[PDB]
DNA sequence: ACTGGAGAAAGAAAGTGAAAGGAAGATAAAACGGGATTCATACACCGTTAAATACCGGTTTAAAAATCCCGTGGCGCGTTTTAAAAAATCTGTGCGGGTGATTTTAT
């Protein structure tokens, strides 16, 4: 962390295609994002096709 | 007596709180105009007949149509203005993580 005494995982061991099935929507400097929602279902099917 | 700093007086310029009023808005009461019923009453449709009008044959004649000469103003051309419509260019705004700040009451 900002003062060193704890610890804070990189990232998420995550079983659900998160960034897919919610979406995101952010701005920044010289670029931005936007992404739409989708449906678990037709996303699973789709990884497992 | 003279000098130079400093404090106090006096005077002039700028900011101020309050000002009728008037065009510019805003809000209600009123007069209006457009639908649903309800019939009595005048209007639409059907047989009959005297009468008023359309039609044919032949004149005519006075009025309107046709023709010629001419002298103009009313359209036509070329070149400018001037609004009117269209294309081009600016102005706001909200989505989601970040930075920093404000106010009123009771005991």
């Amino acid at each position: 962390n900002y003062d060193g005494t704890e610890k804070i995982p990189d990232v998420m061991p995550t079983k659900i295609p998160n960034l897919l099935v919610n979406g995101s929507s952010g701005i920044a400097v010289g670029m931005a994002t936007n992404i739409p929602p989708h449906n678990l279902t037709e996303v699973i099917n789709g990884c497992l096709a």
